[PDB]
Parts: C-alpha cells; structure tokens; sequence
C-alpha cells in the first residue's frame, strides 16, 4: 500500500515507519514543516507502525539521537521507537481487508490524523493537546507524555497478566482522544478498510 506521511507541525519532525523487526520502506526520514514523504509498504505487512520523533540530531551516517521516538539512534528505523510516541498502527491484506488505529499505549508525543486516501472506510484522529494537558507524573522530561506502563512498570498498567482494566492514567488519554487505544485491553477503536487501501498520516492535523 501507499502511505503519504505529512508534517503539518510548525517545526521539523523525523518520521519513522517500521514493523518491529525491520524497516518499512526507507524506515525514517527528516520531515520539515509542510513536507510530505511518500512510501510503499509491502502488501501483507502485519503489525506496522508509523510515528514521529522530536528533537533529533543525526550525523552524516544517519546515527544520532532523538528525545522522543528514538529507534536505536538511527535516522532510518529498523525497530520501533522509545516512548512517548503517538502511534499510527496497521496491518495490511489480512484475510481480504486492512485495519488501522492510533494508539497512546506507548504515550503521546505529537498530534496525529490517520486516514485512508481511498474509499471504503473512515479515518481516525487524536489531535488534542495531550502534551499540554499531560499530568505532572506522566510528563516526559525530554518532551511528550508517557503512558503509565512506561512510567510505573506495573502488571496493571502494562496489562502483563492479560487481565487489567482502565486506570486514572489511561482515562486521561481516552478523555482527550476517544478514538485511540488508551490501554492494552481498551475497547477497540480499530477501523476496517478494504484490502490494499492507501493512506495518509498527518502530524499536527489541526495546525
């Protein structure tokens, strides 16, 4: 499928696309305010993720660091990024259809809109100012708003026993962004799209 990753934020971010054990397309790229990055994610891609990284510093070899969403210090990500990271999640060509969602399970760093550029389904969005409203204990010193699992490492927040319920912290993310997963067992906000649909991920959609 084809994804256009657009940065509408007034400042540069560093986009990243990965399925965990490898990079999607180039994997990562610098995106200045207003720039667009088109990529082709191989069909059949399961567990793909697209996100933004903030305050990055890379040398000529694509090696460095970012304050949010850093992926092993590489410009071109081969792995998922370090929280907090608003996540555009998706799986393509699964039993004839695709499904997408936005997740705050790994925290929030930048507002986002994840929508299809073809027909057959609607998009999802989480454009509230979660960083600005972030509770003191979840505020990431490097910028962003950490999820409770990242901050406290408990079975409840991380839902490690496969059994957990909503929490005061997950409720913060759910209240500001109803259409995004607030915790692991959150009521699905997944959207089912026709197989092989195309999409556009927009950072700071309401800017």
């Amino acid at each position: 499928a084809t994804f256009e990753i657009v940065n509408r934020c007034s400042y540069t971010v560093w986009a990243a696309a990965s399925k965990g054990d490898a990079a999607l397309d180039a994997g990562g790229r610098q995106l200045n305010s207003g720039e667009s990055w088109t990529i082709n994610v191989e069909p059949g891609t399961n567990g793909g993720k697209i996100w933004a990284r903030t305050d990055c510093y890379f040398d000529d070899s694509g090696s460095g660091i970012c304050k949010t969403g850093d992926c092993g210090g590489l410009l071109r990500c081969k792995r998922f990024g370090r929280p907090p990271t608003t996540l555009a999640e998706f799986s393509l060509n699964q039993y004839g259809k695709d499904y997408i969602d936005i997740s705050n399970i790994k925290g929030f760093n930048v507002p986002m809109n994840f929508s299809p550029t073809t027909r057959g389904c609607r998009g999802v969005r989480c454009a509230a100012d979660i960083v600005g409203q972030c509770p003191a204990k979840l505020k990431a010193p490097g910028g962003g708003c950490n999820d409770a699992c990242t901050v406290f490492q408990t079975s409840e927040y991380c839902c490690t026993t496969g059994k957990c319920g909503p929490t005061e912290y997950s409720r913060f993310f759910k209240r500001l962004c109803p259409d995004a997963f607030s915790y692991v067992l959150d009521k699905p906000t997944t959207v089912t799209c026709p197989g092989s649909s195309n999409y556009r991920v927009t950072f700071c959609p309401t800017a």
